[PDB]
């Protein structure tokens, strides 16, 4: 007690400069405000960069809910019409609770926000990168909502592991 695994995201590089914020600023700030530490990486290929988010559960999920309204603000700006997706990464070992009983849990947390919710199919994961894809499509309320029940259900798995 209080569980260690991270958040992972995989945003579009297109508003990772509006995340980081001129001088970091923006970045900087979500970490003091939430008590995180964020991690920007490239990933090997989509046109997007990993953010690895260290903290409690609902400091997580600040952040996350956080890094979804700059993207959406930045959406905005450039003129993006479309729907930007939350993508959480997790690891195949802890995706059991989502996916088991013919993915229940998954299609109870689209339920309980409004979210079209779809993971990556086991076999496009390669030995290099054992997460899964997990991408949500809804809204900035919404996907935060469903980005809490997903982690609350990965955490299960990995606090239940063995």
């Amino acid at each position: 007690k209080p569980c260690d695994l991270p958040l992972r995201l995989l945003v579009p590089t297109q508003f990772v400069g509006a995340i980081i914020g001129k001088e970091g600023a923006t970045i900087r700030n979500i970490t003091k405000q939430t008590q995180s530490k964020i991690d920007v990486h490239r990933k090997e290929n989509a046109a997007e960069k990993s953010i690895t988010i260290l903290s409690t559960p609902e400091g997580t999920s600040a952040a996350c809910k956080s890094i979804l309204e700059i993207m959406h603000k930045e959406a905005q700006d450039i003129k993006f019409t479309e729907e930007i997706p939350l993508k959480i990464l997790a690891h195949n070992n802890f995706v059991g609770r989502l996916i088991g009983d013919d993915g229940r849990n998954l299609k109870k947390i689209e339920q309980d926000t409004d979210t079209k919710i779809t993971i990556s199919p086991l076999q496009e994961l390669t030995l290099y990168n054992p997460e899964r894809t997990i991408t949500v499509k809804g809204n900035v309320e919404t996907c935060a909502k469903a980005e809490e029940e997903i982690m609350k259900k990965i955490r299960e798995s990995y606090e239940n592991d063995i």
